[PDB]
């Protein structure tokens, strides 16, 4: 069921991932509200669409600045990947344009804010508690990784939590469909696997050390590797020494020791048995894996009807078209 569910998945995305969606939309169409981050070359604002009144996040991207920066095939392939992607844990991409100066990317609004904010609001979480936000980032690898796409962005910044509390994973630019191995020093040093780190390559097994980090931080209320400078975090990663905190039951530690495995070919997620070496797991053993994806679990925290605040800017249009063939195929 699970297996004929991944192929289904498989099929549809390979679909959208071949034969890319059309563009959809124009810029007076929706209502803009409030800047809900920026960045060097582009800003998030909070949008009402118009017509149907639907509230949604809207990445606005300066062509210019992406051309001047060399990160044109970078923003093709994560809008790419957004596009072809459909799972309850990822952000919806709703409309995708693009004017005389900017590209337009229309996302599903996801109004709880990260999960970084929530650690920062509420400190550690208990370990049910932790289970409910692991279950959903397991589920989302498992689908991401079965179409050969490496995440290698987890952190809890780019965790968002949604009406129901559930997590909305946002952040796909450093996302790559790679059958093998690659060997790009990115993501935030905190996260990153020893092999990352390390000269030699790098394959899916990276996300599942990620994970093990992100459910230490959670249970923990602080990260497992971390110190001023980025050069001592990679040597405490390398080095194979993790201390778990004495409230850290049993289970919970030998599930996190496997996950933090420094030998990528021990690592669980990696061996023969796949993502159900941890599925199966004694921590996981509570888990109703098939209640998590219809989101029919209870979460622990609903957000009040969130987010940092920033300046604000008018859209500024040109009448004359900036890069148009350098983002014909957006
Ligand atoms: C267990 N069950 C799953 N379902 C929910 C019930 N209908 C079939 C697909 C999925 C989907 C991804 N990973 C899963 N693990």
């Amino acid at each position: 069921s699970v297996k004929e569910f991944l192929a289904k998945a498989k099929e549809d995305f390979l679909k959208k991932w071949e034969s890319p969606a059309q563009n959809t939309a124009h810029l007076d169409q929706f209502e803009r509200i409030k800047t809900l981050g920026t960045g060097s070359f582009g800003r998030v604002m909070l949008v009402k669409h118009k017509e149907t009144g639907n509230h949604y996040a809207m990445k606005i991207l300066d062509k210019q600045k992406v051309v001047k920066l060399k990160q044109i095939e970078h923003t093709l392939n994560e809008k790419r990947i957004l596009q072809a992607v459909n799972f309850p844990f990822l952000v919806k991409l709703e409309f995708s344009f693009k004017d005389n100066s900017n590209l337009y990317m229309v996302m599903e609004y996801v109004p709880g804010g990260e999960m970084f904010s929530h650690l920062r609001r509420i400190g550690r979480f208990s370990e049910p508690h932790a289970r409910f936000y692991a279950a959903q980032i397991v589920l989302t690898f498992e689908y991401l990784h079965s179409l050969d796409l490496i995440y290698r962005d987890l952190k809890p910044e780019n965790l968002l939590i949604d009406q129901q509390g559930y997590i909305q994973v946002t952040d796909f630019g450093f996302a790559k469909r790679v059958k093998g191995r690659t060997w790009t020093l990115c993501g935030t040093p905190e996260y990153l696997a020893p092999e990352i780190i390390l000269s030699k390559g790098y394959n899916k097994a990276v996300d599942w050390w990620a994970l093990g980090v992100l459910i230490y931080e959670m249970a923990a209320g602080y990260p497992p590797f971390f110190a001023d400078q980025p050069i001592q975090i990679y040597e405490k990663i390398v080095s194979g020494k993790v201390r778990f905190p004495s409230h850290f039951s049993s289970d919970l530690k030998d599930l996190l020791r496997n996950l933090l495995q420094v030998d990528l070919t021990k690592r669980f997620g990696n061996l023969k048995n796949g993502v159900n070496d941890i599925k199966n797991h004694k921590w996981f053993a509570t888990t109703d894996w098939i209640a998590i994806y219809q989101r029919k679990v209870e979460a622990p925290f609903i957000p009040k009807f969130n987010f940092d605040d920033y300046e604000e800017e008018e859209i500024r249009v040109s009448i004359n078209e900036k890069c148009g063939k350098e983002f014909s195929e957006f």
